DNA sequence: TATGAATTTCGCGACACAAGGCCTGGATGTATATATCTGACACGTGCCTGGAGACTAGGGAGTAATCCCCTTGGCGGTTAAAACGCGGGGGACA
């Protein structure tokens, strides 16, 4: 269902977590991101959030600005969306 | 395209690490032991007045006869108090 990494990212605030701190996002796709200047996970979540949380939006544009498969994208995307239920 | 490859991300074991629960001992105040002195504790003496002994009085006190009386003892009934059940709601309790 759910990979343990994204449970922990959902039990909690973000605060300042790095964008490697997402789920299925890990050293090489986060570098990446971080390369493209999305240095943090909050700057994503800010992306997605200006994708009115879009899924196909979201996960298109990961798979763009990294190179994620729909896995990892769709990953990232579910970790995001169940934050912004769970605190947003 | 079906297959392999790549890639990656989640799951797995060894290692070292630190924090908490008994074991132990020593510092700690308390009870034990002991030398010093000093005025109270006790001992002992002289005495005289209270204690001990004899004689008397008589009135207090023990004891028997009597009354009555009142205190013990029994019955009926009529209760009004006492006994028992219940609901509570307010007091004692944490």
């Amino acid at each position: 269902t759910t990979s343990q990494k994204h449970r922990d990212f959902v039990a909690e605030p973000m605060g300042e977590k790095p964008v490697g701190s997402l789920a299925g996002i890990g050293e090489v796709l986060g570098k990446k991101l971080e390369e493209r200047g999305f240095d943090k996970a909050y700057v994503v979540l800010g992306q997605f959030l200006v994708l009115k949380k879009d899924e196909d939006l979201f996960r298109e544009w990961l798979k763009d600005t990294c190179g994620a498969n729909a896995k990892q994208s769709r990953d990232c995307f579910g970790c995001l969306r169940e934050w912004c239920d769970a605190f947003l």
